[PDB]
């Protein structure tokens, strides 16, 4: 359940990561004494008042998925915080940085399998996540990685059009054209969220469209660029990319035939990725 929180029954200890709307802290958790993870969203930061922010903590807290984080607690005052567990080998983006030499085909396809059955889930409850990217996946092992800031962009108001943020980045580079230029967010966008996620993998962490300034995406899109096809990719693994890049959102894959797709690839590992060394 949502367990809601009194400033008292928490620590931060020390600063995880940071971001324009606010910053990640390792910390504990005194319900005896366990360590979590704590999201603080600077004051101010969304539009929704209190209940409508209680509200959608509910439903980040009903997420019930071997693969998608949970929200175990919140502490609502000024400002938002939000408790969920801790993952002791932290952000997927970071690890596929830290470890290009060590990392196998085998694991590759096997996180794709995972995010695509998270994302699966998110879409049989009527949810869409609306920020998928590799930053927003955490390993809980190498061989188990989360999808993580569910409801989040929800939070910082992402849906509502008219909102405009002061100083809060749009991830434009992870979105389908149609969440670029209508702001509309479906299923069908996650979908290619999800295609440059595995491409954010597969290249071990570069950056998508790389010195390209976001206010140029939407018209490169409509030219029909797309990301180039990462060295250790056999076509058929970027054609399944691609199809995820596609203008009109219902001929791009869905997430349940992705899981099949990414599955049978994931049982002949070295057929579709070519690494060296492995
Ligand atoms: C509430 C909440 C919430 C909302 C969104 C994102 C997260 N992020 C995380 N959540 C949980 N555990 C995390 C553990 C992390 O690392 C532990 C040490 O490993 C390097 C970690 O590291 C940040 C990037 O470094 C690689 C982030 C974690 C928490």
């Amino acid at each position: 359940l949502l367990r809601i929180l009194k400033e008292t029954e928490f620590k931060k200890i020390k600063v995880l990561g940071s971001g324009a709307f606010g910053t990640v802290y390792k910390g504990l958790w005194i319900p005896v004494k366990i360590p979590v993870a704590i999201k603080e969203l600077r004051e101010a930061t969304s539009p929704k008042a209190n209940k409508e922010i209680l509200d959608e903590a509910y439903v980040m807290a009903s997420v019930d998925n071997p693969h998608v984080c949970r929200l175990l607690g919140i502490c609502l005052t000024s400002t938002v915080q939000l408790i969920t567990q801790l993952m002791p080998f932290g952000c997927l983006l970071d690890y596929v940085r830290e470890h290009k030499d060590n990392i196998g085909s085998q694991y590759l396809l096997n996180w794709c399998v995972q995010i695509a059955k998270g994302m699966n889930y998110l879409e049989d409850r009527r949810l869409v996540h609306r920020d998928l990217a590799a930053r927003n996946v955490l390993v809980k092992t190498p061989q188990h990685v989360k999808i993580t800031d569910f409801g989040l962009a929800k939070l910082l108001g992402a849906e509502e059009k008219e909102y405009h943020a002061e100083g809060g980045k749009v991830p434009i580079k992870w979105m389908a054209l149609e969440s670029i230029l209508h702001r509309i967010y479906t299923h069908q966008s996650d979908v290619w969220s999800y295609g440059v996620t595995v491409w954010e993998l597969m290249t071990f962490g570069s950056k998508p469209y790389d010195g390209i300034p976001a206010s140029e995406i939407s018209s490169i899109l409509e030219k029909g660029e797309r990301l180039p096809q990462p060295p250790i990719c056999t076509i058929d693994v970027y054609m399944i990319m691609r199809k995820c890049w596609m203008i009109d959102a219902d001929s791009r894959p869905k997430f349940r035939e992705l899981i099949i797709e990414f599955s049978k690839m994931a049982r002949d590992p070295q057929r579709y990725l070519v690494i060296q060394g492995d």
